[PDB]
């Protein structure tokens, strides 16, 4: 249930969904970014009502990150609408994922 992004099709699923998107920005060579990974999945199963979840490799996608300053990964950017209404950087656990989006959700 994970929406795979790229450079070229970002702005026709998240800048012009009028939903709500999480984006996982992520890469092969980061750790805490393969770490998440299964919490991600798991979180895009449970909050499929609610909203979309996407994932977009950095190696593979420059641009998108480079646009939106980002420095580390992996960066979880929450959008509603077309812009961003929140960010988490770094590693995190499923409580504390849950606990983020709850509180721009519920």
């Amino acid at each position: 249930k994970i929406l795979q992004l790229t450079d070229d099709s970002f702005e026709l699923n998240v800048i012009s969904a009028s939903g709500v998107v999480l984006v996982d920005f992520w890469a092969e060579w980061c750790s805490p970014c393969k770490s998440i990974s299964p919490i991600i999945d798991e979180i895009s199963i449970e909050y499929a009502d609610k909203l979309t979840v996407g994932k977009l490799n950095i190696d593979q996608n420059p641009v998108v990150p480079t646009k939106y300053g980002i420095r580390s990964i992996p960066t979880l950017l929450l959008f509603k609408s077309g812009e961003v209404i929140a960010t988490k950087v770094g590693a995190l656990s499923k409580a504390q994922l849950r606990e983020f989006l709850d509180a721009y959700l519920k």
